[PDB]
């Protein structure tokens, strides 16, 4: 259907046990390339692109629908319902972790657990919360995207991915990032980095596994503690000894075993 097609949905395997992987800002379903090989023998595996990703049709990017994360939640639910999935493990990277959280509030029956990679409910600091960014930092970032998107992608990609400047992962992310239409990238950046999910966390009832790199430009480690402290569900934290915001792409060897352990085991 149009929905699946518009989100580049892929379904590999079959049977009841199902895993759905949602990607973060500036990347796409390719971010799961090191993970999917190890799921397909035991799970039906679904991957999809977020509306707004460079791989999707700019014409379908409804600025109003996606001016908050509920837009994306609805799409996730829509895909789940189209594929007739009654229950899944959701793996959400970055914004997808919060998209899955929202969606689970609407439809907790759809999700047996959530595994969050590099998740944050709030990036902006206040006097009683460390999110890793002052508003002035964000304003600076948004201005760099407006001003010169290419330059911004090339500067941003190394910092986000971490590790070596000219690794394969940096180059890959630099590419997917610049694949987004500039105005879409700016709009989505604002939607995500200005988001606040902190207040709904107590309402979550689906179990969450909170994984992040010990070093992540966007996600200080205290954020994982905050999520763990304020989620109403059962949760567990594992900070990985890895660098970067897309560690499943850039540090597969240290990261993928950890993800798998959280997918394969309950709390």
């Amino acid at each position: 259907g149009v929905v699946e097609e518009a989100h580049n949905v892929k379904v590999i395997g079959s049977g009841e046990a199902t895993i759905v992987l949602g990607h973060g800002f500036g990347t796409d379903q390719s971010v799961w390339k090191h993970l999917v090989p190890h799921l397909v023998d035991d799970y039906r595996v679904v991957i999809y692109d977020n509306m707004g990703a460079g791989t999707t049709n700019p014409d379908y990017f409804d600025f109003d629908r996606y001016s908050n994360l509920e837009g994306y939640s609805f799409d996730l639910i829509a895909i789940l319902e189209d594929l007739k999935i009654e229950s899944c493990i959701f793996v959400g990277h970055c914004v997808s972790a919060m998209i899955g959280v929202l969606a689970s509030l609407n439809r907790p029956d759809l999700f047996s657990k959530i595994v969050m990679i590099s998740a944050s409910p709030r990036y902006v600091n206040d006097v009683d919360y460390q999110g890793g960014f002052e508003q002035e930092d964000l304003n600076q970032l948004f201005e760099a995207i407006r001003s010169n998107y290419k330059a911004w992608c090339l500067g941003f990609a190394p910092l986000a991915v971490g590790g070596d400047m000219d690794s394969i992962a940096v180059q890959e992310f630099s590419r997917t990032l610049f694949n987004m239409r500039p105005d879409i990238a700016l709009s989505v950046g604002q939607t995500i980095f200005q988001s606040d999910m902190r207040q709904i966390l107590p309402f979550v009832t689906v179990p969450c596994h909170i994984l992040q790199s010990v070093k992540d430009l966007a996600v200080p480690v205290v954020v994982s503690e905050y999520l763990h402290a304020n989620l109403g569900c059962e949760s567990v934290v594992e900070v990985i000894p890895s660098d970067g915001h897309l560690p499943q792409l850039s540090s597969p060897d240290s990261v993928i075993p950890v993800i798998l352990r959280h997918i394969r085991n309950d709390i």
